[PDB]
């Protein structure tokens, strides 16, 4: 597949266009900052004069209410939570946007699961960074970037994909590599990844590892160094040199232990569970369940955050990180 | 427990000791380099004039054969593979070392599982960096370090712990933090962690994730960006801000997906397996199995390496890494 880099993409398609960034959270702050640094014309649109509005002011923007931002926008980017996008659309975008403005997403959930039906005369496209928001900004500030997918749902203009690629360049992603995908592929692979590995799987693997050692009477600080802190060091090797480069760096003891236990921990049953997860994403069932959970108040989310924040792994970790990270 | 940092530890107890680093592999190169850079007296001792001998010359050392390094050493550090240590001991150390020289390990396996029984008149101690070898070096070259455990098996001098802490400081680990442990704790926790998460769990999680997407027909490059490359970005957040910091950074959709599916994937059956893995470490069974597998020629290890290096995840990953890492013109 073509991997696009800076040299493959022009910013010209989105120059002299007003880009309204709707929201100023994890992705929103990063896009708005990186696009402004890249010399594009950004306005921040917000529903509330609260925390993110204050943050935008502190970063040197003059935020607008959504309705006012969209009225002047040539490109509108939905960087509020997925579960909020429908109501934002209906209340502050649909009737306020310029006719023919581009509608742009960072995840394909709302378009792919037919939550929002866009106007037929708007380009509709996506840039989905394969990264958490704060690292979309950090990478960019450090002169790098993160990979992204681009995708097009409607190409009225004849240059939707070029626009998508230009925004990806503007937020740094073409420093790393951008691949063309579809709204279906992106939504299904993004949901799957964060569910089974990037959030779900790694967090539960960490917590189960750490808690096994602490339950068995080992020093919790040892546990944290072994099952949390070292993970970053190992994953850095994978990131640079693959699983092969990581495995060559670790002891033969660890190679034998890992190769045999890994397959014991992550066995055919876990593989079957990944296929079930993927199925429930592809059928729309996950999206149905998420919508219902949000409409209940997201208690699963809030309950987990409160229990986690005060749990042993996090209190021992905060203490140790403060000690480790004092610096020179 | 006390977490010792640079300001808590003196180098004085190992000044003017000759330190023989036996081996020059993943840990050995890092220890040798970092201790030399710290100003300590290091000699590299090797059985073979092969690859690590050439690497040590390239790095500015004048390696010695083991027997000759140990004969002038005050501190002897076993940084060859765990399964080689007994033969090294019997053939090139026991009968050649100075009487009373310190015997030092980076993992407690050989002492804890009674493979090597040291002389009664030597200090025996350990510095176990909680990091892969190349990062022990890299951290140090970047003015930082990695955490370590220290532990004492025999304190004949009265200053074994102080020496272990001094080495830990010499290799940079007291820039991060050093904690006192035991040969038993370190061996058991270390084996556990690399088995269930740092090597075994994460590599099989990654492969299973990636493979599921490729089997199901998605672009392998997408699968790599999603299930391999991004993990580093996420784990960086955990490393800095814990699980809470990570989870606050990702989308609400991802918080709900992860919280629910994570507990599906890593369920009670997996937690029970982790207790069983631990049990087999504590009972000796893992150590038994490892020894037997080594004596077969470590086929499990070599077969996996050969299969892995040629596998889709690795070939697709090498291609993409080379593209991602080219950098700005
Ligand atoms: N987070 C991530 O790293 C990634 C996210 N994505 C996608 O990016 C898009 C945005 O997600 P993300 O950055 O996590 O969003 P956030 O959850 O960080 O969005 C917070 C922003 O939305 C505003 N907002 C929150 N609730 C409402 C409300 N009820 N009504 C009006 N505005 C509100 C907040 O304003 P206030 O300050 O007033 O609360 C703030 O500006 C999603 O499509 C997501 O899937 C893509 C890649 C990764
Ligand atoms: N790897 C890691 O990151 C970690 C390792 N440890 C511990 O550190 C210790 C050392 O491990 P590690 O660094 O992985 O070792 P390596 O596997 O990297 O050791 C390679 C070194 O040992 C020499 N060697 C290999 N085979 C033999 C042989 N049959 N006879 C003589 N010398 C030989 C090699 O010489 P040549 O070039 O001639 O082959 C080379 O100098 C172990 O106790 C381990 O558990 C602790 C923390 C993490
Ligand atoms: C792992 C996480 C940053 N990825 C996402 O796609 C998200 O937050 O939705
Ligand atoms: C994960 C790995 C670097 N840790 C070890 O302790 C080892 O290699 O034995
Ligand atoms: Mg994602
Ligand atoms: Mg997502
Ligand atoms: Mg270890
Ligand atoms: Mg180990």
């Amino acid at each position: 597949a073509k991997i696009y880099k800076d040299e493959d993409i022009s910013l010209e398609p989105i120059k002299n266009k007003t880009i309204a960034i709707l929201g100023y959270g994890s992705q929103g702050r990063a896009w708005a900052l990186n696009l402004r640094d890249s010399g594009l014309n950004v306005v921040v649109g917000l529903e509330r004069q609260g925390d993110s509005w204050r943050r935008a002011i502190d970063d040197g923007f003059k935020p607008m209410y959504t309705k006012d931002a969209v009225a002047i926008a040539d490109i509108i980017v939905f960087l509020v939570p997925d579960m909020v996008q429908k109501s934002l659309w209906l209340n502050s975008v649909k009737d306020f946007m310029k006719k023919g403005a581009d509608l742009v997403f960072a995840h394909g959930f709302n378009i792919h699961f037919k939550i929002i039906e866009p106007p037929k005369d708007s380009d509709v496209y996506m840039i989905a960074p394969k990264s958490p928001g704060p690292i979309v900004r950090r990478s960019y500030e450090m002169g790098g970037g993160v990979p992204a997918l681009v995708a097009v749902y409607q190409n009225v203009s004849g240059e939707a994909l070029q626009k998508a690629l230009a925004i990806a360049k503007g937020i740094g992603c073409a420093r790393a590599g951008v691949i063309e995908s579809t709204f279906k592929e992106e939504t299904e692979t993004d949901l799957f990844g964060e569910q089974v590995i990037l959030v779900g799987g790694i967090m539960e693997l960490i917590k189960a590892s750490f808690e096994t050692l602490v339950e068995e009477g080992y020093q919790p600080e040892v546990a944290y160094f072994e099952t949390v802190n070292e993970l970053k060091l190992i994953v850095d090797l994978i990131y640079e040199k693959g699983l092969t480069g990581m495995l060559r760096a670790v002891s033969d003891t660890a190679k034998y232990g890992g190769i045999t236990v890994g397959k014991f921990i992550i066995d055919k049953s876990v593989r079957d569970k990944m296929k079930i997860v993927l199925e429930r994403i592809r059928s729309g069932e996950f999206a149905r369940e998420w919508i219902k959970e949000y409409e209940r108040g997201m208690p699963t989310v809030f309950k987990e955050l409160s229990e986690l924040e005060g749990s042993t792994i996090e209190t021992v970790g905060r203490k140790l990180r403060e000690m480790m990270f004092r610096g020179m």
